[PDB]
Parts: C-alpha cells; structure tokens; sequence
C-alpha cells in the first residue's frame, strides 16, 4: 500500500516522460517548473533536451481560515521568441494547481502554446495534465521528500 | 589530459546532510532559497523539502543575470544555492543583483563544490572542484537511454 517512488523509477519514468511529450508536441523550446514538485523533473528533463530556458513558477496552499487557499505565486516572463512550452509537474492530484499555473501562463503569455506533463495523475482528478504515465496510487513517498531524512536517521 | 570525476545520487545524499548542517551552523534554517538554475535544480528541491521551505525562487544567469525574482518583505535570511562554483563569475553576479533589489536581507550562499581558484567563493561549500567532474542529473538518463 505504501509505495516508496526511487530515484532508480524515476529514471525509467524519465525517459519515457521524454518520449511521450516528443509525440504530442516535440521538442519543447522552454520548460516551466511548478516549484517545488518538478524541481528535480525539470532540471533532468532541460538537461536532456539541452534547453537553458527553464523558468520556475509556485503552487502554493495557505490556510482559508482567506476567500482562497491556493496561491500561484512568481510568474515567470518568458521571453518572446519561445512559442513550444512544457509545464512540468511531478504528480497532479486534483488538478486545481495546474490548472490555475495554465490559466494564468496562457493569461500572460497569449501567443506561445503551453504543455503539460506530469508523472503521476490522479485518475479522478478534475483537471488532467496532457501527458501523465501512471495513476497516482494513494499513499506515494517520492524520494526528494524522503530519502535525506532516511538517511539521516539510519 | 584530466582523469574524469563522476558525483552519484548516493554521494549527492550524504553531501546534502551535511551542507544542511553547516548552512544552519552560519544563518539558521534560511527563510526562503533562491536556486540558481540549472545547476542547483535538484539539490534546492531536496533542501527546501528537508527544510519544509516553500519559498523557492529561481533565477538563471560577460553574462547578465536573468529572471531575477522578487522576494517577499517578510523574508530576511536567504540562502542561494548552487552545485558547482568554477571562475566564481556567476554566482558573484546573481549575489550582486539580489542584494542590490534587496538591500535589508541576509543573503548566504551555498554549493556542493568550489574550485579553489574562483575569485569568489561561496560562503558554504563541501568539496573542492576537480576539472572534470559530471553529475547524475547531467549523465545517469543518457547512460539507462544507451542500455
């Protein structure tokens, strides 16, 4: 039931990420990560594709006790010569976040096309990413949340 | 010429417990990170979630310093985090330009390794750089991608 997601999964999943978004819109020209849960993704996925354009953008939830919790926070200017545009996200549970990062991505950005993509997704999720590669189980321990405090007591 | 140095995931691991040690031996537990992008990626993401930080900034670098964030007036101590200083160029620039923007914070500066030639050094820093080293989020995909 506890599903421990390693680095070595992650560098499987990588790659065929890679491949599925190469079929649905091709090489991206930039990638925005949705800090802090792409973080990791974007940067093997830009050093992949030998893209220095990546550009960050925050999800983040605050306590409503506020007309609203979640807040999208550091919108990136990408600049104008980048059109192709992939928005990177590890795991999309009920899609409120990404679909608030597109719809203020796209508000700011009218002219450039913007993809999603995803490790895991939710299949009862709301709002879906374009390209996502497992359905996200209900209890998942990723290894950037895990494996340094592991280690630290062990 | 060079012999070829390699940093693995489980190098990265042990290193990042102790940079988190002598971070908070210097300033505390910052308030909020800035990763100079690419290169401090993966190591601002396990900091800020072993930190439970969820101000994150990015920032990307002659050369002119681009997408320089705006940080919040709340936030004082600031850590930047980098992987590698090698002529130091970067890493002074992206200090001059925040500090310029936010003149009442504490930045602090943080890498896994530094030459020890750099003109500027980090304020923390684990190893001293080889010439040639690679890292796992540089090579590990295009290794698995040849097997």
């Amino acid at each position: 039931h506890h599903h421990h997601y390693s680095y070595e999964t992650f560098l499987k999943d990588s790659l065929e990420l890679v491949k599925q978004v190469e079929q649905i819109c091709g090489v991206p020209e930039a990638l925005v990560c949705v800090m802090r849960g792409g973080m990791t993704l974007t940067h093997f996925l830009s050093l992949h594709w030998d893209l220095r354009e990546v550009y960050g953008i925050n999800a983040i939830s605050y306590d409503t006790t506020r007309q609203n919790a979640l807040k999208i926070e550091n919108i990136p200017t990408i600049k104008d010569h980048l059109k192709t545009i992939l928005v990177v996200d590890e795991i999309v549970d009920s899609g409120n976040s990404l679909e608030a990062v597109l719809k203020v991505l796209q508000d700011k950005h009218p002219d450039k096309k913007f993809y999603s993509a995803s490790l895991f997704q939710k299949t009862s999720a709301k709002y879906k990413a374009d390209a996502f590669l497992k359905d996200a189980p209900e209890w998942i321990d990723f290894f950037w949340e895990v494996d340094l405090k592991n280690l630290k007591s062990h």
